């Protein structure tokens, strides 16, 4: 499944709900630390609908449980990720992904 | 992991091996026979090669099992697939997938 441990609080009062739009900045890393990606990099926010599919499953349950300005770091057991297969030459099979993820705002 | 099951036999000599490119025709189904994709439909037979991530593991290691001439029945768990994320609007979280695969050529 997934795990959430926070880094700074949110506001402990507004949730993202299904049919609204998360705008977030994430760092990808491996267990062991090692970045494979960031929007922090690009300087652009990434943005996304919860209930369409539009993210792997462990992102769909984690920032549900996360309060807009919540910094938080998700890790991601590999059937809520990419699996056995991995993501083509960038994460291997059966890894766990570590997010720190930043929930700005929702619109 | 995968489950290979033969409608009707191969060589019995000449199994894939990492580095050839492997020429199939596949239908894809969830487990209740409902097809999603078949490259029969198509007329276009698919190709790909093991060991570069190329394909789901489910058919990594399913694939690797046939000998040229076989046509098999995959039934693939959802970690060697999609896990618990699906595929954007066909296929559904947690999903076995069934895929009728035929090998018709090595090179
Ligand atoms: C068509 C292009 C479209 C690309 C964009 C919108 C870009 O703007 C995003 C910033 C994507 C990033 O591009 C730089 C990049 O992010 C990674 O680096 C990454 O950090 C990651 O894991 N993320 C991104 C941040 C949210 C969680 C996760 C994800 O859910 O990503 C999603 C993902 C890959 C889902 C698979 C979909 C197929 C399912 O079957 C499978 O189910 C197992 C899950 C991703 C958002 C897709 O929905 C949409 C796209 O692919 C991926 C390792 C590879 C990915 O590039 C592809
Ligand atoms: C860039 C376009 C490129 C498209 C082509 C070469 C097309 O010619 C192929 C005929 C693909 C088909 O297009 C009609 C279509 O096939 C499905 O319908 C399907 O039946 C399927 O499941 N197949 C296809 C046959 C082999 C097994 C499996 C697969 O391995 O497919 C691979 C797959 C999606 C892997 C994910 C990669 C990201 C990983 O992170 C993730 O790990 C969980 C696994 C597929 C071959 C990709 O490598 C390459 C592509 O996507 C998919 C449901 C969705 C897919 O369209 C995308």
């Amino acid at each position: 499944g997934v795990q959430v441990e926070t880094i700074s609080p949110g506001d402990g009062r507004t949730f993202p709900k299904r049919g609204q739009t998360c705008v977030v900045h994430y760092t990808g890393m491996l267990e062991d630390g090692k970045k494979f990606d960031s929007s922090r990099d690009r300087n652009k926010p990434f943005k996304f609908m919860l209930g369409k599919q539009e993210v792997i499953r462990g992102w769909e349950e984690g920032v549900a449980q996360m309060s807009v300005g919540q910094r938080a770091k998700l890790t991601i057991s590999p059937d809520y990720a990419y699996g056995a297969t991995g993501h083509p030459g960038i994460i291997p099979p059966h890894a766990t992904l570590v997010f720190d993820v930043e929930l700005l705002k929702l619109e």
